[PDB]
């Protein structure tokens, strides 16, 4: 297992513009387009990502492009955020999959508001930090994938996505 194989399982692979758990246009593997309820916005940013006229559907391999620059953006995000980086040095290589998948799907401002819980995962109270996580609205919103990202913070394996 990794952070693409992680996330992969987490947001699948869809080839047509699709609305995500917050109702906003998506596509690849939870590329998030646009807040705007436009289509046509979401089609405008899809072209531009791609540099051809897609009419809202792309190719496997155009979803794995973004799919590598969303990971690479969501890690650039984590090291450059006073409230992430310092959680990002506690984190060992399974638990930070947990931090870069909350970022992937959240967005770095989004996750350095989780104020108490990223203190516990800085201080390594694993246990803490997981029930602190459950809670949030992250967690209401989305429990069947929160709970698999909160496993993985607590337990430092994989066993969620075994």
């Amino acid at each position: 297992m990794n952070i693409f194989e992680m996330l992969r399982i987490d947001e699948g692979l869809r080839l047509k513009i699709y609305k995500d758990t917050e109702g906003y246009y998506t596509i690849g593997i939870g590329h998030l387009l646009t807040k705007s309820p436009s289509l046509n916005a979401a089609k405008s940013e899809l072209d531009k990502a791609i540099g051809r006229n897609c009419n809202g559907v792309i190719t496997k391999d155009e979803a794995e492009k973004l799919f590598n620059q969303d990971v690479d953006a969501a890690v650039r995000g984590i090291l450059r955020n006073a409230k992430l980086k310092p959680v990002y040095d506690s984190l060992d290589a399974v638990r930070v999959c947990a931090l870069i998948n909350m970022v992937f799907q959240m967005g770095e401002t989004g996750v350095a508001g989780f104020t108490n819980s990223l203190r516990m995962l800085q201080q390594k109270r694993w246990d803490e930090a997981a029930v602190n996580l459950a809670k949030s609205r992250w967690y209401n919103q989305t429990p069947n994938r929160a709970k698999r990202v909160i496993t993985t913070f607590r337990t430092g394996t994989w066993d969620a996505y075994k």
